[PDB]
C-alpha cells in the first residue's frame, strides 16, 4: 500500500496473509473455514496467516492454517486477468474472536464515489521498493466505470473495477495482491492489478466480488 497508514493491529480480523515461506499475497476470511483471494496468486503449498499484524514476529495472536485445496474461477484468464478469484480451504476452521473475523459477501454491488478500506503488506514505494512489517491501510473511493476504461482501454471487463486516485500517489501495490477491498461493510473487492503503484492515471483495478457470490456459495457448499 503505498501512501496510506498503519491500521492497527487486529483492526482489519478478517485480512489473512498466505505464506509459502514468505509473505506473498493477501486474502479475505469469509467463514471459519474459507479464504477469498486472487486467482494470479493460486500457488501449492500455502499457509493461511489469521490474526496477523507484524508479519516478521510472533506477537500472540495469530492462527497458522495450511490450506486443503485452493479453487480458481473456472473462468479465470491470467492474460487479461478477467475472474480473477480463487478460494482456500483452511485444513481445520479457524477461532473467530476479535482478532480474527469473517467478512460478509455482498449483497449488492457497491456504488461510485463510494470510499472503501484496501489493506495488505505491500510495496509502499511508487518509485523503488520497500515492504512494511505491519499492515497497511488505505481509503479510497470507487471511480467510475467511464474514467476506468478511459485509464485502461479495452482493458476493463464487467468483472473489475477501479478505485483509487487519478492524480497519483495512494494506491496498492505488489504483495497487497489478494487481498480485501471492504465497502460499506462487506467484501466489494480484491487486489488484481494495474500499470505500476500510486501513477497517474493508472489506479488500482479490482476484481468485482458481487459478480462471484453465487459461485462461491455453490463451491463452499460443495467442498
Ligand atoms: N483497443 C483498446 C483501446 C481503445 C482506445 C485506446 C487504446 C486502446
Ligand atoms: N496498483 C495496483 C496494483 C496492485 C497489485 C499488484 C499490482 C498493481
Ligand atoms: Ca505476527
Amino acid at each position: 500500500i503505498v501512501g496510506g497508514y498503519t491500521c492497527g493491529a487486529n483492526t482489519v480480523p478478517y485480512q489473512v496473509s498466505l505464506n509459502s515461506g514468505y509473505h506473498f499475497c493477501g486474502g479475505s476470511l469469509i467463514n471459519s473455514q474459507w479464504v477469498v483471494s486472487a486467482a494470479h496468486c493460486y500457488k501449492s503449498g500455502i499457509q493461511v496467516r489469521l490474526g496477523e499484524d507484524n508479519i516478521n514476529v510472533v506477537e500472540g495472536n495469530e492462527q497458522f492454517i495450511s490450506a486443503s485445496k485452493s479453487i480458481v474461477h473456472p473462468s479465470y484468464n491470467s492474460n487479461t486477468l478477467n475472474n480473477d478469484i480463487m478460494l482456500i480451504k483452511l485444513k481445520s476452521a479457524a477461532s473467530l474472536n476479535s482478532r480474527v473475523a469473517s467478512i460478509s459477501l455482498p449483497t449488492s454491488c457497491a456504488s461510485a464515489g463510494t470510499q472503501c478500506l484496501i489493506s495488505g503488506w505491500g510495496n509502499t514505494k511508487s518509485s523503488g521498493t520497500s515492504y512494511p512489517d505491519v499492515l497497511k491501510c488505505l481509503k479510497a473511493p470507487i471511480l467510475s466505470d467511464s474514467s476506468c476504461k478511459s485509464a485502461y482501454p479495452g482493458q476493463i471487463t464487467s468483472n473489475m473495477f477501479c478505485a483509487g486516485y487519478l492524480e497519483g500517489g495512494k494506491d496498492s501495490c505488489q504483495g497487497d495482491s489478494g487481498g480485501p477491498v471492504v465497502c460499506s461493510g462487506k467484501l466489494q473487492g480484491i487486489v488484481s492489478w494495474g500499470s505500476g503503484c500510486a501513477q497517474k492515471n493508472k489506479p488500482g483495478v479490482y476484481t468485482k466480488v458481487c459478480n462471484y457470490v453465487s459461485w462461491i456459495k455453490q463451491t463452499i457448499a460443495s467442498n
